[PDB]
């Protein structure tokens, strides 16, 4: 299986259902048929009938419906690197952003045992913390079991990063990844969006109004921006599609980003 098909259908794009198609044609001996018979994405495949299926494939349509609800009964396995790559992929784009919008002098990284930055280029002073730390890296790092009845007075400057990191509740000043509400109270959920200061290059369009780049100010997105674009927000559906989400200090702004043009 390709591996966008490998996400949840509702992540599926236009060029995935097709994909599906043909891999199904392989993998059951049916019929071919044409590529544009379902002419959309998997949001849109989900809200058909059964009876939809098979006007639009006589041959396999019954087969087709059948076997997308087998998948979305027993959803596909997922990759450990590709996760965890997406993951990693997310939380330099989330935290790098974070700290361009509002300018913490201090980050406490609350369950990092290796004492890795997730922005190594950030000017910010970056302190570590787990409750066990990496025996080789304990040198730089405090160890601490981080709970909000015990520390909800500390860490006050600055921003937390909880990158998966499940505590009791998290402080008001966090970044969080969580995987799958009481916890999140003085957070707010974190929609997506990229962000990019690298330079613009030339050599489909792209219209969205989360692509926070210098040349989306104008809304003439550049080849270069609208590739980067595409392929994070690939890995983001991983990511999600996998069961973490996103959570932050509800004074995040995106307007601050667009601001840093
Ligand atoms: N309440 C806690 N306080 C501090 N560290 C914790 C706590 N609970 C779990 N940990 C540590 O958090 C880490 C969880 C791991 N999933 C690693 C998360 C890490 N931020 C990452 O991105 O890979 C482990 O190293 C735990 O030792
Ligand atoms: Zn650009």
């Amino acid at each position: 299986l390709p591996a966008h098909l490998r996400l949840q259908p509702i992540y599926w794009s236009r060029d995935d259902v097709a994909q599906w198609l043909k891999w199904a044609e392989n993998e059951f001996s049916l019929r071919p048929i044409d590529s544009n018979t379902f002419e959309m994405n998997g949001k849109a495949l989900l809200l058909l009938t059964k009876e939809d299926f098979r006007y639009r494939s006589p041959h396999s349509g019954d087969e087709l419906y059948e076997l997308l609800q087998h998948i979305l009964a027993q959803p596909a396995a997922g990759d450990e690197l590709k996760i965890n790559a997406a993951c990693r992929k997310v939380q330099h784009m989330v935290v790098k952003a974070a700290l361009l919008a509002d300018k913490f002098p201090v980050l406490h990284d609350i369950g990092n045992p290796k004492a890795i930055k997730c922005v190594p280029q950030a000017d910010v002073e970056w302190k570590f913390y787990d409750a066990q730390p990496c025996s080789d890296k304990a040198y730089k790092i405090e160890e601490l079991f981080y709970s909000y009845a015990t520390h909800s007075d500390k860490f006050t400057d600055g921003v937390c990063l909880f990158w998966n990191c499940n505590v009791d509740r998290y402080p008001a000043n966090s970044i969080v990844c969580r995987f799958d509400k009481s916890a999140f109270v003085n957070l707010k959920q974190l929609p997506f969006f990229y962000y990019s200061d690298s330079p613009c290059e030339s050599h489909v369009p792209l219209k969205s109004a989360t692509c926070i780049t210098r040349c989306n100010l104008g809304g003439a997105v550049c080849r270069h921006h609208a590739n980067e674009y595409r392929l994070y927000l690939d890995a983001y559906n991983m990511m999600i599609s996998a069961g973490f989400s996103l959570w932050v200090y509800k004074q995040f702004d995106t307007y601050n980003l667009w601001n840093t043009f």
